[PDB]
């Protein structure tokens, strides 16, 4: 089944040396994708970019890694979105990313996989793409994983975060979040304390990420744990992203989820969460099949 | 005597390796900066930078350079510009777009003000500089207005000639490449517009020609001064070199004087060249030994 991802794709300068940036392939919709993608899984991704240096640059870094770019428009009048690792710097203010619209939208299949983050949300145009794409995946017999990527910062009013959060989560089928995130969500200081805010928000299914610990898969049999991979942490952006996509590939593997899938699929999140950060950009250690056993069995 | 430098300061990223590209110090005021400073002068830069890794990557540089920073406010709210050269801009809102009028220092006699078309551009920094010339001029000091042709930065190509006008009105001496005497009048012959400043309020008035030297304008004649025959291997970073060395020569009095003129764009045209030869920009900018090995070379 093919997994749809639409957002943010960005082009992430990362430090290398106090003088001279590395330039990376990123943002998490575009990373999700591409790890989907290097699993060998069939993924699309939905989205808008400038006909600019990184448009191009980050088009072709989509096929290279086998992404779909079909429903990727490329606009000569918007400047993709360019950013500064250290927190994050955004360059680009408005993003290209923010102008995906309802109309770049594709047909869903049933079955297939929609996902999405509150980073999509942020901006006027993309955020009804987002919503509107939901719903209609869920009318096409389809399933929504909405991450819940809390990058407040840019946002211009920390007023609608939690709505669309709401909503958002109603239309899921399953949601991501970190400990992390939740505290921040509903003023809490102990995750579980709040463990449910998403649950008591629509969503039957949430996921927990916490740390290089694990994860949390709470479902009405109850609560599991899945430890996470003894890491060596050189760089951890991307271990989120990575996440959601050793998350998707495993669920489009079937047509159905259960328990028993959920948890070969949150293992296998675990496993490429924990190996995204052995190195120095959002996607360089994305794991392709050969690759993600030598550390599965490995660990 | 003291050379405040107020305006732009911006991080440039050039390529190399397949997926890398380098921090390169930019930005005309910052050049011009590094240049006076890197001659033994005493300059300080005036300006608004983002506090993220760029702002303090250049904030270092001006230090490494020994250009006083007292007076470069950082800024966690505003976003140091960076541009990557295919020169690309992805910061719009601008960020060394934001000094103002209570970021400017207390001004001392005899002490220069420098500025240009640049810093005249965003309206939240355009007060700085002019307010930043009326109050030299009112302190006993000089002002050196740079017009830096860009109408690319411009939003409104209209307000140029107003701003330009004015800047003449407060300036000492203004300095301008023939090219912008042009863009300026629109006269395809620049020496047919050597006077355009003239007219409009400066007394001196100092035009860079490149290769064929400088050709300085005053109330009793025009002298022209030829530069040095060299490379010219890529002629970026050429200007603010040529005002830096411009400056920095007018600073070792306190009036200056036919003579401080003279040897001025001399030395202005010698830094300006120096620019040249090399590639790159900052990274052009002379050291008191060389400008000397290169004079007592040519
Ligand atoms: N694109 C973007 C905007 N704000 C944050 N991001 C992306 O978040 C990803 C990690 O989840 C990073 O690759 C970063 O570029
Ligand atoms: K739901
Ligand atoms: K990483
Ligand atoms: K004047
Ligand atoms: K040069």
């Amino acid at each position: 089944n093919k997994v749809w991802v639409i957002g943010d794709a960005s082009v992430d300068l990362v430090p290398e040396k106090q003088n001279s940036y590395l330039k990376c392939p990123g943002g998490a919709s575009a990373n999700v994708g591409v790890c989907v993608a290097r699993l060998g899984g069939e993924c699309g991704f939905i989205g808008c970019l400038g006909d600019d240096d990184a448009g191009r640059f980050l088009r072709q870094v989509f096929q290279d890694n086998g992404v779909d770019v079909t429903f990727l428009r490329l606009d000569a009048d918007l400047t993709s979105a360019v950013l500064i690792v250290n927190s994050f710097t955004y360059l680009v203010h408005p993003g290209a990313d923010t102008y995906v619209s309802p109309q770049d939208l594709p047909p869903f299949r049933q079955y297939e996989w929609f996902y999405f983050s509150s980073i999509g949300l942020t901006d006027r145009p993309a955020r009804e793409a987002c919503l509107e794409g939901a719903r209609r995946m869920r009318e096409a017999g389809g399933y929504v994983l909405f991450d819940v990527n809390l990058r407040s910062k840019m946002w211009g009013n920390t007023d609608e975060i939690p709505e669309l959060i709401a909503r958002s989560a109603a239309l899921a089928s399953i949601c991501k979040v970190s400990a992390d995130e939740l505290c921040q969500l509903s003023g809490a200081s102990h995750w579980q304390d709040a463990r449910y805010y998403l649950r008591d928000l629509g969503c039957d299914t949430t996921i927990i990420s916490l740390g290089a610990d694990g994860a949390l898969l709470i479902t009405a049999e109850g609560e599991f744990h899945f430890p996470a991979p003894r890491v060596d942490v050189v760089d951890t952006t991307g271990a989120g992203d990575a996440f959601v996509g050793g998350l998707l590939f495993t669920l489009s593997r079937a047509n159905c989820w259960d328990h028993a899938l959920l948890a070969e699929a949150i293992s296998n999140a675990n496993a490429c969460g924990a190996m995204a950060v052995t190195a120095k950009g959002a996607m360089t250690a994305l794991p392709f099949p050969d690759q993600l056993n030598t550390f599965l069995s490995s660990h």
